[PDB]
């Protein structure tokens, strides 16, 4: 009877008194001294996120020396720092602090995407009004290279399109060539042509509500056309006085569309160390194919509107020269883009490659391809091809665990010692650890980071130092510094000794658990226990959710910062439960591949099963009083829960829900759900706005939160749901966040979000 | 103890079951020359369409079919020009079977707005295509453009802009000349039109109807304070062969600019021509809207147009020195000018009729005689203003504490044979629109023609031998009776209206009208719906419905059941529904309406509170501890002021489509009443509810915000900005969107939801 625990009710000022009561170093660069200190670490920090440093001794908490910013570019030899601070451009070279030298300009608009020329630090680049610009920090001489820009000005150059930034995690459309050819010189830049003419335009309202205007995004929805892309060279010569004597636009000797048919997106691109070949990863529209291709500079002829003077150049391209397809990946699930690709320094290329499609788990391979120069008439056109034969493909790691290559995880390769350092899950899926392996000999795989914590690491250029940014479910986050030390004749077994420390430590942490499904698959989970529990009492329960691809909620690292509100929920007597269902990240391709063409359907069984296991193991779950809650995919799932499982889920608080997959973009949806023409059944099944008939008849069971300015998940989603709820005659409550986009950035808006949530549960979880 | 009526708590599906369970005009008299005396032509809906009745020589009239909201008619040729679907249609008339409408094709790409038949020649008509004036010929099929302002692209022609359409209730900006000239030494045909340069006007984005497409529409929306579009009057002439072909054409412009001849002229409220064709008249208006004045523009005042400024001087010299514009009438006020559209000119002088509220305080007719004597002007040179004619006489044909209906497409009907003027008014009572007659020669005996004890919407025959009245009362449903003026021909004033025939005929319990006096001794009217099956003793919970803003009068003697069925539904669950006409309302004169001048929100709620307190004492069934306030546009704005300045009175507040920010609203409305924000900053701030959000309730479930997402008028921005400021002040709110609704909820599905949300919200939280 009174066995079940009623949550203490509160006035609204009470609840926002409760919530108001509630309320790290990165981008490291190691450099040696050559005195008392061995190196100097450069990094970003926020003790306002500015540039800082520390001093590493020869013989303890390192102090944070001020030097003077989301990012910056560094150059080893010259010691040049180049960053986008203010709404302007700044630099400085490197005991006491120095104020940044401002780089004055003639162009109007911001200077996006600043990078320094590696081959010559006097030079550097930036975007301006969708075109590429060279400059010189010494002389101050600026100059435009691309000429695409002039509402219907579609062509752009050096820019990564909407879907490329948001769904392929790439934020530039240009890459410096790392060497020069010669008292004249020259410097090249690979860059990306983009005609966004075919792409559909969406209107979203801007920050300034007062002036009642909208911005004009190019938003390619699924089935609709993506932008038309191409690779290109942009050369420019210089004399000894640092003067841009001339420039050139360079198109491929044939079209990119006919050389490389079946290429839909440019996931990544770059250059070989020595500067010889340029490379790029190309993907197809299904995203079930990914070839990595070398493009020689001689393959690029100058651009001219004169067809005779082009055939002059198109005849002078050597017949031996061609693009080389060194690698190719193929799957029936989906090729996730893995950043890792390390070419070694001529009738063959040796490189490393992250490859999940082979065995099912991302692992490092050493691969040698063979560049059979094949003879081609490039003044004449044609179409298929360039798939080189593979000389060998030695597999350096294997098992049922991952090498981390996404989310800007990276490898580090010492060529002297023949060792490659990586990060992976080998020990557990709950902890990101730092491994080393030889690349000659796929031998034993030594770990450097101690278990019990999930680590986020960065190695020194000289492979002598490394930093780790680790944390556990219970303990707060530390940033320690380690120094690899031992006999040089045995480098694979260098012992990481604790050298120094940079960061250190009403919250009760959750405890992690696992269980098995009725189909015998291990799912990890997490639970916040009701604070000051009385064993015997069944408390009411909030099931927090995401359950979409590209994510892992449950893992062994500190949650108290981002998910403080789950602790707040638990401090008032709620049970907060979190389950990673089939579909979630970090446990291989098959596990995640559960989602394929079937979104919504597979994810709730695992969540229902999660709760019931929680309720048997732990003796405090009143299953009559359960609330499902989440944002984006989770808001989508909160509504699916309330449709598919109303017996289980009493209320639902759906934040930013994807309510119509057909209105969502290509990049995300096609990867997982195919094209609406091919997978109609699945698109309709997982569109919650087409199943509003099954939502509750009674009110107080469904709350909709949506940020008005949402660039990514458009307010249209909530607005089309309310549209359908009104037609179906179903009740709904609604909260709007007028100044918020996808995340709630403003503390005030967030306090209001959390207070509403508490009240809603308080009043109506009964 | 247990003497407070409890409303029965229904489930949501129960409440839908209850709400679901709840749910002739534009007349043209033409005589015949048999059994039937006339044929009455009109719009009607047994969709809305063209119909006719047969009025006999000697009972319920049949509705015959001709075959559409607005149509045009020409008497002699019997031409019916109308707009149907996304195209133009016509027909002519005596049929016995119905005739199909003949279709008129076009070479122009886009729809053809605003169709009007040339009065002088029925073969010709005109329309707008892409913000430019066109001209056509029904018989020959030949079209022909006349303006070239269109080709972002901000110059328009023959268009009334946003603020003019929705605040000055004018829906065309071109006017046909009623006569044809044969000048030279080819038959000419003029049109007066309004050129508009809406370049300097702010663009606002409003969501489009097709939600899937996720695109907006630009709207040239001039905020209060900011600039309106820049206007001008212009002459577009053309000529025709005796075979009926548009041979020549010509744009014309004033010999000096419009802006220089007429400084301080912010808006062209109205315009047209005198019946003979001599002068083109126009009502101008200033930015304060306190200086309206009538002007005549003689056709020789307009020279041709060329890009060459030397071709211009030549014909600027050519225009007769005597000719000019004559400022005939000048209304001035310390409150504001309401545009009264009544202006009847007759054939050295000009004699006209004109409605004038600014003179005595009540809209009354006058006979005015002005004197057009030319001063002699050198039109090659420029100048600054002057043109005010001296008045011969200004006889007043009506006077009292009651008014002549002039706004809202009301009108006068002037028989020039009998010297009588037929008008509508409030002479008997402010609660009843009645048809009156008076002589314009001898202003004495005002004879009422409509039955007392009801309120009437009327329309005279052009022959003044019979009229229609569409009438109703608070209790009885609406009727439409056809009356016939009948009696001795020697005394036309006392011709007796005899009932001739009827067109349309008449659990809802009607409301009771009452009045009471305020502590300052002003008479206010109000309604009440009693709770059905009342048990005296029980104190019921009360929904104070409201609007309160200008240009409206809710409380009057006429059938409310149609638009306020929800109010009766509320009553049938046991809610008292009270409605009070606060100070600042329509149809009580200028001084009554002028209690809002520069302090909007501050006076209305005090009158509403007194109306509640009176009704509680008068009737014994109002529980004052449980009172809800609710309304739309101004009403939702007020519902929030009630909750701000009277939380101790109002338990809850359901605010629909509210004006949360005066600075965001348009000029035409806001400035007229609140002035410009540079002058009256104290009152903009005081009556903008979004700046007083800190004073809303700390408790939840006391404030429900309703808003349609596609609101062209009261933009969603207002609710968005309110929600912004509630969030920032840490105040709860409930909220409801109507994604497919602009300003009035039009969809029945959306309206059924609106009402079930209203019943549920009150059911649960009105305690």
């Amino acid at each position: 009877p009174a066995a079940r625990f009623q949550v203490q009710k509160h006035s609204w000022d009470g609840l926002r008194s409760i919530i108001h009561g509630s309320r790290a170093p990165h981008d490291f660069q190691f450099v040696q001294k050559t005195g008392p200190h061995s190196h100097r670490l450069y990094y970003l920090g926020m003790p306002e996120n500015s540039l800082l440093y520390s001093e590493i001794p020869k013989k303890l908490l390192l102090s944070w020396k001020q030097m003077l910013i989301t990012s910056y570019d560094f150059h080893s030899e010259s010691g040049l720092f180049l960053f986008q601070a203010s709404n302007s451009l700044f630099h400085c070279r490197d005991v006491s602090p120095m104020k940044p030298l401002e780089i004055k300009t003639q162009c109007s608009g911001p200077r996006m995407d600043p990078k320094i020329c590696p081959a010559d630090p006097a030079f550097f680049s930036f975007i301006n009004n969708s075109d590429l610009w060279v400059a010189n920090i010494e002389t101050g001489e600026e100059r435009r290279l691309t000429f695409c820009h002039q509402l219907d000005d579609p062509k752009s150059a050096g820019v990564a399109t909407f879907v490329i930034q948001e769904e392929f995690d790439r934020f530039t459309g240009y890459w410096w060539c790392p060497t020069a050819s010669w008292g004249l010189k020259t410097l090249r830049i690979l860059y990306e042509e983009v005609d966004e003419s075919e792409v559909e335009v969406i209107h979203v309202p801007s920050p300034a509500l007062e002036e009642r205007k909208t911005d004009s995004y190019r938003y390619p929805r699924t089935g609709s056309k993506n932008p038309k892309i191409a690779l290109k060279l942009a050369e420019f010569q210089t004399d000894s006085q640092g003067k841009i004597v001339s420039t050139q636009e360079k198109e491929l000797v044939q079209p990119f569309s006919s050389l490389f048919p079946k290429v839909e997106y440019i996931a990544r691109a770059g250059w070989t160390r020595d500067g010889k070949y340029a490379w790029a990863m190309f993907l197809d529209r299904p995203q079930q194919w990914l070839q990595l291709v070398l493009l020689p500079p001689a393959l690029f002829i100058p651009s001219t509107e004169n067809e005779e003077q082009r055939l002059a150049s198109a005849r002078a391209v050597p017949r031996n020269v061609q693009p080389y397809v060194v690698y190719e990946e193929v799957t029936n699930v989906w090729i996730n883009v893995h950043d890792i690709f390390y070419p070694f320094p001529e009738d063959e290329l040796c490189f490393l490659r992250a490859n999940e499609c082979k065995t099912g788990f991302c692992h490092l391979y050493k691969v040698t391809a063979v560049l059979k120069s094949q003879g081609y008439d490039w003044s004449e056109p044609f179409s298929p091809e360039f798939k080189c034969p593979i000389k060998e493909e030695i597999a350096l790691t294997s098992g049922e665990w991952e090498v981390l290559a996404r989310h800007g995880s990276k490898i580090w390769v010492n060529e002297e010692t023949k060792l490659v350092y990586f990060q992976g899950t080998k020990d557990t899926p709950l902890e990101h650890h730092l491994y080393v392996v030889s690349y000659e000999a796929a031998g034993e795989i030594v770990r450097l980071t101690t278990p019990g914590f999930s680590h986020s690491c960065s190695m020194s250029q000289n492979f002598d130092m490394f930093v780790s940014h680790y944390s556990s479910v219970s303990t707060p986050p530390c940033v320690h510094v380690y120094k690899l030390s031992g006999p040089d004749d045995d480098p694979l077994h260098k012992q990481p000794r604790f050298w120094a420390s940079m960061m250190e430590a009403d919250y009760v942490p959750p405890e992690i658990f696992h269980f098995h499904t009725r189909s015998d698959v291990r799912l990890y989970g997490m639970i916040y226990k009701p604070h000051a529990l009385q064993p015997g009492k069944k408390h009411p329960t909030v099931l927090f959710v995401y359950g979409g691809p590209q994510v892992q909620l449950v893992n062994n690292s500190f949650k108290g910062i981002k998910y403080l509100r789950l602790n707040t929920l638990a401090s008032l007597g709620y049970a907060v439960v979190v389950i990673d269902g089939r579909g979630s990240c970090q446990r291989g391709l098959r596990f995640e591949g559960a989602l394929k063409n079937q979104m919504g359907q597979v994810e709730i069984e695992d969540q229902v099963e999660g709760l019931q296991f929680v309720a048997e193991k732990y003796g405090f779950i009143d299953l009559s009083r359960v609330a499902i809650h989440g944002w984006s995919y989770g808001g989508f799932l909160s509504l699916m829960g309330l449709i598919h499982k109303p017996q289980v889920f009493k209320v639902a608080i759906a934040g930013a829900p994807v309510t119509v997959w057909m209105a969502y973009d290509t990049g995300y949806t096609e990867r997982y759900m195919d094209v609406p023409e091919n997978n109609q059944h699945g698109y309709e099944a997982g569109s919650v706005a087409l199943h509003v008939e099954k939502l509750p008849n009674e009110p107080n069971r469904l709350l909709i939160l949506h940020g008005f300015l949402d660039e990514n998940v458009h307010f249209f989603h909530t607005n089309f749901l309310v549209s359908q709820l009104i037609r179906a005659g179903k009740p709904y409550q609604l909260q709007i966040y007028p100044n918020e986009r996808h995340s709630i950035r403003c503390p005030e808006s967030g306090e209001h979000y959390e207070v509403t949530l508490l009240h809603f549960l308080q009043e109506y979880l009964h």
